[PDB]
């Protein structure tokens, strides 16, 4: 019993954290096999400034150890330093890119030393609620397949909201983001409801059903309500992907949506959900099959 | 900006985690140095566990009986012994993995990273506080017994918490790494109940002053209080006195953002009452109990908003 927010346990990719220095600026790089994976903006006309650094200028520490550069090359928003040595951490990985409303656990890190871990989102917005500080730039976001590390996101800003913007590791961002000081700002933000509806079935797994209806509704009919909301369409393939939680909990998606509908028009009434006064919405009907199962890596 | 509930990152407490069989019973291990540290329970059968006498069970045991695994290496046990509620498994390797660590027992409110397995394998990382109950709200399935409680103070491993039972409310109870029980608890499958339990009132103080570093205000009003005036409100909503302990701990948190102890208890009153009106705090509608002064002062920045 019990649900938490949980991260992947991390160990893989606290061997694979270095830390880059190029002038005055100081951020973290991943380190996997020869070469270190850092945001550009640690050296704007990307090329010109580049152009101009030699492989020296680059300074990268790896524990008490100075790693050597030699070799440079850009890829999108990404700096790709080759270096002499080949990390022995390296574990089996991927570069994968995702799609919002998927999770993924948070290595924050200062100086190439891994500070915490945290679980969170990519936003309908495309921007992340995550919890960084100067100096965390670079840090990495990733989930783990069996023994295979799945890196999807590296930190490269905060916005003027508080909310965090960066790119997969091959540079390209996620949301209508760039890498410079100019006026951005996190376009209006959206509930995820297919992670709503995998939380309200967890609540209901560890025996939380207050909310529960004799009711049903159409798809048609739910994404008229949900729009009002400010809550994402719920798709077929929302549907079918809640199919294997449907089938444990006896309650049809649908169905669950008549819940959810009814939270939406009337509120909790002074009761809480998994020790939650909001709708959560950031917990896969995956991660909900996982937390409520117990896989290993 | 931002806040989280951040766990401590858990590769140090990955590489000591091994898988303890004995006869039909398998759980966690945790392998420090030459030995492997485990719930006592794991010498017991499903019957044993009504009235278990640890000592009788183990004096009929002997080291091959104990069956330790390590990734895909069979660990080969020469020595056991019981201290309080923990078998410790003496094995003829000690664990290249061995990080710097320290034992540490914590007191009710300090918060900890878990880091839950089975079958000695590490499947996740929550952050979680021991309750004033002395329960924790954990996330743990059958098999996580043996999984582990852990904070990292710079380089050093403090290893507080051994996961041990899930009470009938969904809650567990555990001990510190020397097998001495948080709370009034027994390794035995007896009627036993979670007592009470009161909200953090130290902490939720801390979270609020997290609220102000982060750029948000709404909740303070232009009164004061008495500790005394405080602690008769607070009881009333079944939150734990507050201490002159706690208000000197939150004395750093007040210096930086110019909010004495007392007015934030006085914010925290009025919260109390009226509730949170549709807003939010750090994007939470409840007030938050699951983070101290030092999680506050570790995590946030040093210049206020
Ligand atoms: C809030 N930021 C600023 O005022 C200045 N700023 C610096 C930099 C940037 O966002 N860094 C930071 C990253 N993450 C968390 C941060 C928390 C607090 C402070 C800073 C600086 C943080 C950045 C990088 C890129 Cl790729 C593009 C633009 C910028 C930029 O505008
Ligand atoms: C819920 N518990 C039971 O039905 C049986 N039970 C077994 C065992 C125990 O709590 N295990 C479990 C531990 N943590 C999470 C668990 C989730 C789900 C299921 C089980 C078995 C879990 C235990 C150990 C001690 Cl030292 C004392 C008492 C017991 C005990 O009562
Ligand atoms: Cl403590």
């Amino acid at each position: 019993s019990g649900f938490r927010k949980m991260a992947f346990p991390s160990g893989k990719v606290e061997g694979c954290m270095v830390q880059v220095t190029c002038g005055t600026t100081t951020l973290n790089g991943l380190w996997l096999d020869d070469v270190v994976y850092c945001p550009r903006h640690v050296i704007p006309n990307y090329e010109d400034l580049l152009i101009r650094k030699s492989n020296h200028n680059f300074l990268v520490q790896a524990g008490n150890v100075q790693l050597r550069v030699i070799g440079h090359s850009m890829q999108n928003c990404v700096l790709k330093l080759k270096v002499d040595t080949a990390n022995p951490k390296t574990p089996k990985y991927k570069f994968v890119r995702i799609q919002p409303g998927q999770t993924f656990s948070v290595l924050a890190c200062y100086n190439g030393s891994p500070s915490g871990v945290y679980q969170c989102a990519m936003r309908p917005n495309f921007t992340i609620k995550g919890s960084f500080l100067n100096g965390s730039c670079g840090s990495v976001g990733f989930n783990i397949d069996y023994d295979c590390v799945s890196f999807c996101y590296m930190h490269h800003m905060e916005l003027p909201t508080g909310v965090h913007a960066g790119t997969d590791l091959e540079g390209n961002f996620y949301g209508p983001f760039v890498d410079r000081q100019t006026a951005q700002a996190a376009g209006t933000d959206t509930t995820i409801t297919v992670n709503v509806l995998a939380w309200l079935y967890a609540a209901v797994i560890n025996g939380d059903r207050w909310f529960l209806n004799r009711f049903t509704t159409t798809l048609n009919d739910f994404n008229l309500v949900a729009m009002k909301y400010n809550y994402e369409p719920l798709t077929q393939d929302h549907v079918d992907i809640l199919g294997p939680l449907s089938a444990q909990t006896g309650i049809a998606v649908l169905d669950m949506c008549a819940s959810l509908k009814e939270l939406l028009q009337n509120g909790m009434n002074g009761r809480t959900i998994l020790g939650s006064a909001l709708l959560e919405d950031e917990f896969t009907p995956f991660d909900v099959v996982r937390q409520c199962s117990g896989v290993t890596f």
